[PDB]
């Protein structure tokens, strides 16, 4: 009786079996799906490694697959490490688990531990990861303090790439078609007006991320809370056009409390109305380093 001979099974370390991936809790609820803390426990004794698992809620599978392929080929100390995948056409993205979470979770609870010097070092690391992303012709489109993971007191990593798009060679921007649900209070005017995304658009979002970092991610002084005070919080569908109008008028987020003018000036260089007039990530690194020593 016939039976197929089995060759030597080259066991894949980036392949995680669904049966061993055991859910612990929810970490976040992103744009398209969910992120959960799991323990890959093949020995079934609660000793397995803790991993961050990104999946979809039951179309948008194409976006997750493209996000997986982007992260798989990113290698930088300030970019969350890709660990692998869990296959079914359904797919799950496995990433390293950073128990400190994002700056949004970490900063309000560790104010006494993080001084201005440490805040400027995080800013340098965010810029380096962002510059590495830009050099590989990519636009992040979701740079906020909530997407900056804390590895330790001395190291941060860009931890989510759900909205990352590639900029075509011999082209300066990407045109978004699905601009819902956009983080409008973090976006540059060209993103809000014409739905165009340049590298300079990410520099604008960095300025906003830097403002959050300096305010230790306090909810009351958040970019959304502050801009809604400037434009009005009861405009509904007229919020974005009022936001564009306010930015055109020259109005920008105020100086964070206890932030020196020289840091605020670097932040202002990120907020030039025209993308071509904005500072680069490399000029920001230079700027922060100069203030460090
Ligand atoms: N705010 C979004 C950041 C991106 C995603 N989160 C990741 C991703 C990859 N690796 C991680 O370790 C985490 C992580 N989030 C945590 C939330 C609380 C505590 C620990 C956490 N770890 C979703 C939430």
């Amino acid at each position: 009786i016939v039976s197929e001979k089995k060759p030597a099974t080259e066991v894949d370390p980036t392949h995680f079996e669904k049966r061993f991936l055991k859910r612990i809790r929810d970490l976040g609820e992103g744009h398209f799906g969910k992120v959960e803390l799991c323990r890959y426990d093949p020995e079934g004794d609660n000793t397995g490694e803790q991993v961050a698992v990104k999946s979809l809620k039951p179309n948008h599978i194409a976006d997750l697959k493209k996000e997986i392929e982007i992260l798989r080929n990113l290698y930088h100390e300030n970019i969350v490490k890709y660990k692998g995948i869990c296959t079914e056409n359904g797919i799950k993205l496995i990433m390293e688990f950073l128990p400190s979470g994002s700056l949004k979770e970490y900063l309000p609870k560790n104010k006494n531990k993080i001084n201005l010097k440490q805040q400027l070092k995080y800013a340098v690391q965010i810029c380096k990861g962002m510059d590495y992303l830009g050099s590989r012709q990519y636009v992040h489109r979701d740079l906020a303090a909530r997407n900056v993971l804390v590895e330790s007191e001395h190291q941060v990593k860009i931890g989510d790439f759900g909205l990352t798009k590639a900029i075509e060679t011999d082209k300066e921007y990407y045109t978004v078609k699905d601009d819902r649900d956009s983080p409008v209070f973090w976006y540059a005017p060209e993103c809000l007006m014409q739905s165009k995304f340049y590298i300079a658009s990410d520099v604008w979002s960095f300025g906003v991320t830097l403002h959050e970092l300096l305010t230790y991610c306090d909810s009351d002084s958040s970019p959304m809370a502050l801009f809604l005070k400037m434009i009005g919080p009861t405009h509904g569908q007229m919020t974005v056009t009022r936001l564009v109008n306010t930015l055109k008028e020259g109005k920008r987020l105020p100086c964070p409390p206890n932030c020196p003018d020289e840091v605020y000036q670097l932040m202002r260089k990120c907020w030039e109305f025209q993308p071509s007039n904005r500072t680069s990530f490399q000029n920001l690194i230079e700027g922060f380093e100069a203030l460090l020593k």
